[PDB]
């Protein structure tokens, strides 16, 4: 079933806009009909084939083409969904919230404008992948690391703008951003920070520049199209020691989170702390069929086999030490002593692991910024599928951690899915992350998934736990949880949207923000 | 001599507003006539007495009184100048850009709403001083440090919003901000981040919340009135070692900046690096008259007597080590060895300083977040004066440091002032900071000051060095240096200003931002 037209746009307006788009980028860089397939969400949730359907895609080569495209979108009221590389799998891929939206795919704007070793930064266009930035650095022998999600075909820009995370000390991608160029919804171009100063050499050295700090308003946003972005890069460290701490009991997560709190608040653990459930970690190297025959989620007897077999606990804390050995030894003493008295705890460094293909060896690559695509193998746990996550924010306490594990594993298993969870800590923020793998081809699984997801959001919100990043299908739902003072915050986002984008042509419904023409 | 009415506002409109303000906050907290004196800039620059003249001040007790004052302001078209404590000495104090603006003084809103030890944060109203928050922490025995901008009587909120800086690893005050409550220009109230979720306990734990990141637009801004603000607080570390490294030769600053760069990018130096000129450091414990009776800048023979008398160099680098001894020793080895081979270099710890009142003993207090008013001593160098500062951003290069030292020291000395200066480094950002001490009572000195200041701006901008914070007199002048693409960035600020504040009643001219009614 073909995408419907966006409401308020005629066949003739759409036909005219797509031909005008083709005059700007070339007929070969406007995609309709059979060539739209890759812009669909690969992990379908809806059973309604009229939802989240991109009408076409346009793939520009430059900021100047983006500006022209934006002006044509305003001329015809044809809305655009900007993507850097459009690999936002688990969140909708390249697909828009509103059917009939045209994808603006900036994949071909893939110039690495600068990599600066002595100041540790890069200035990149949206099409630059983590693979590409990593290869450039390696090729040029620069003593810099990148910070990669578990998945390396993504965008250094796109991932950061969606408040993406990785597994080095530079793991908060948007916090490491510094300077951007934006095409505003009127088609005019602006630079933030020191980029506003002609002849500056400081665009990537100082975030604020002068006056209001606005870079943030173009993250998780439909206020602009980002065409260049700076990012800080970690200088190669004097040493690197990745580790795995395993815990034998499901209830250990309570005391583990209590012990993690001071180590994370003080910065003794130098990267994000990630504590993964047994099945989430097993799914890298194993399938359910190799330990259990049921079509249901696993029983506890299986869990015990997997633990001894894979040298994993019910909870698996991956982290890493960075810097000269005397620093790494001192921090390690602090971290190890924090967990040594827990019955059944085990400590591993890479040389301590007895398997060739191993969770610590796999996570050790990500914790030093090596981009890969091996993480997608976890989707084969239950025969093959898509994934979606729920990652709300809570205080770093044992009580909050065990409450979420209990609430979520209960609900997920009620709907026929194995519980795959982790407790993640950035700095002062805990996230219980629910990872759900589903057969996206099965209408009944899709219906169960949607119904489950809505229960997780509601029960989390009732405890004061709010989502920070979500799939196109739930962007309205998450926005409505942020309801303080009768939705005061979204009223302010709406005022800013109407000011910058009076015709509502950028990404209708992104982050639950809709302009005056569609509200 | 009395302040003029703001243009467009009648005596009747003003008198009605003031009558309504008195009923909102009480007659004892609307200040007119003789009681306006404290709201004048204490360090006058302009010789035109009709400039930067507040008409009156209102001191509300609560967010509800702020909302009512803002609605009254919209009713009568009376503009407001929001200050948290108005201690912005060197930037115009509590005085507005535009004469006849009424000061909205929130010093009486001084509740410490929360200090959380296990998560290391505070939630504060704008009237909370560094002195008050430090005294609160000390009395309850909480193992937390604050970060002070050497001006104990200032606002935790107000300083952060103006992008203020201190001397611990938490020195970027606005970077450590997390959650705020803002009264918007229509008098409606909003909470950013996790504060938009009813029942959250995460407002001070996670900056972003969901959707666009907007806290930044209320910093160095007239988009809103901040009434509550969270800030991250450093856990008391396992150890603290403040140090002073002196350089004999003014030309040493070139090689010193070169060696500082990798140490700062990599985080081996854990706080801001501050490299202060002889006179700036000497003026802390001595006056010019102790060494030289002439009215001109000191000569070189006097500089050398001062260096020998005080154990100071032409350049004085104060920094501190934080954390467990084995970490501090490792970082000290790298820092020490970076400078050991410079002829004339000297290394001091507190126990190495002979003088009882001593640069390093005062700086050691600031670099562990002990609030003081010691820093004001440099105003007595030439018998008593005010100060203004020029603090543009540059790359951390010897060539940029020595260029700025030569082009500024020559000009300031040319106009008859002693050069007092420093090279400060945040993380990747160099600042050559010019401190100009002048007789604020003397119209001739004021005129030489204004002339010198304008030359320093133009010569800096010609090199691509832009200011990040300035005095109310120069806010339009600095805005105009950020002129990339025919002033694109300020056209965007103006679009947001007109959307949030259609009647232009918040702080007209803050950061060179004027609404449509005044532009
Ligand atoms: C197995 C697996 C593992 C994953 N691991 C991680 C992980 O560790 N960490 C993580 O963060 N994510 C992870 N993800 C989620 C996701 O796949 C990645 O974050 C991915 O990199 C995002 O796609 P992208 O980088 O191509 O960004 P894009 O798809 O290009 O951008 C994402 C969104 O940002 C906005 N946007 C992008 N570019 C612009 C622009 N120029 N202007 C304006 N708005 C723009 C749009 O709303 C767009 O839809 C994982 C997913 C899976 C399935
Ligand atoms: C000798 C000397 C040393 C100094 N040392 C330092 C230093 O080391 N570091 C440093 O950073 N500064 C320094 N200063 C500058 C200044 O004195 C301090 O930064 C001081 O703390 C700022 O005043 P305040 O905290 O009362 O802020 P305020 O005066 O209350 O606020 C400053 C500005 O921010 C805005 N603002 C404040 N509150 C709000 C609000 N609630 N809503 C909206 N806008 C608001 C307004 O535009 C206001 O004018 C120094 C000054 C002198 C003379
Ligand atoms: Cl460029
Ligand atoms: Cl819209
Ligand atoms: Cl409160
Ligand atoms: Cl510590
Ligand atoms: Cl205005």
């Amino acid at each position: 079933m073909a995408a419907p037209l966006p409401e308020g746009v005629s066949a003739e307006a759409m036909s005219s806009a797509l031909d005008r788009f083709a005059r700007i980028v070339g007929a070969d860089w406007v995609f309709t009909e059979d060539k739209i397939t890759p812009y669909e969400d690969p992990y379908t949730i809806s059973n309604d084939e009229t939802e989240h359907r991109p009408y076409a895609a346009v793939a520009p080569a430059s900021t100047e083409e983006v500006q022209e495209i934006v002006r044509v979108a305003n001329e015809f009221g044809v809305p655009l969904w900007p993507v850097s590389r459009g690999k936002n799998f688990a969140y909708g891929g390249a697909a828009p919230v509103m059917s009939g939206t045209v994808v603006l795919d900036m994949n071909r704007m893939n110039r690495i404008l600068e990599v600066n070793e002595e100041f540790g930064y890069a200035l990149v266009e949206p099409g630059v992948s983590y693979f590409e930035l990593y290869d450039y650095i390696q090729e040029k022998g620069l003593k810099l690391w990148i910070d990669v999600p578990d998945v390396g075909w993504g965008s250094v820009v796109g991932n950061a703008l969606d408040h993406g995370i990785g597994y080095t000390p530079y793991g908060d991608h948007f916090a490491m951003q510094c300077g951007m160029e934006v095409v505003l919804p009127n088609g005019e171009v602006v630079r933030t920070g020191m980029g506003a100063m002609p002849g500056n050499n400081t665009w990537q050295l100082f975030k604020y520049g002068y006056g209001p700090y606005v870079d943030g308003i173009f993250s998780q946003s439909n206020f602009g199209v980002v065409t260049k972005m700076g990012i800080w890069l970690m200088p190669e460290p004097a040493g690197y020691r990745p580790y795995l701490i395993t815990f034998e009991n499901e209830d250990d997560i309570e005391t583990v989170t209590e012990r993690l709190r001071p180590l994370k608040v003080a910065g003794v653990i130098q990267n994000g702390a990630t504590v993964r459930s047994l099945v989430l970690d097993a799914a890298i190297t194993r399938t359910k069929s190799q330990y259990y025959d049921g079509d249901g989620p696993i029983p506890p007897s299986v869990a015990k086999t997997m633990m001894a077999d894979l040298d994993l606990g019910m909870w698996n804390f991956c982290g890493a030490l960075y810097g000269p050995p005397p620093v790494m030894d001192t921090l390690w003493t602090a971290i190890r002593d924090s967990f040594a008295d827990i019955p059944g705890v085990k400590f591993y460094f890479p040389e301590d692991r007895r398997h060739k293909v191993d969770l610590l060896l796999h996570r050790a690559e990500t914790m030093k910024g090596v981009p890969k695509l091996t993480e997608f193998n976890f989707l084969n746990w239950d025969g093959g599928g898509g994934h979606v996550g729920f990652s709300p924010v809570s205080p770093i306490t044992g009580k909050d951690a065990i409450k979420q594990y209990n609430m979520v594993s209960s609900r997920v298993r009620e709907y026929g899915f194995d519980y795959m969870g982790l407790l993640a800590i950035g700095w002062r923020d805990l996230h219980h992350v629910t990872v759900i793998v589903y057969d996206k081809t099965d209408p009944d699984e899709r219906k169960k998934l949607d119904e489950l997801f809505n229960i997780l959001v509601d029960e989390a919100a009732a405890e004061g736990y709010g989502e920070y990043r979500t799939h196109i299908r739930y962007m309205d739902r998450i926005a409505k949880t942020y309801s303080w003072n009768d939705n005061a915050l979204w009223k302010m986002h709406e005022t800013i949207k109407d000011a910058l984008d009076p015709n509502g042509i950028l990404a209708p419904g992104k982050s639950g923000i809709w302009g005056k023409n569609r509200r």
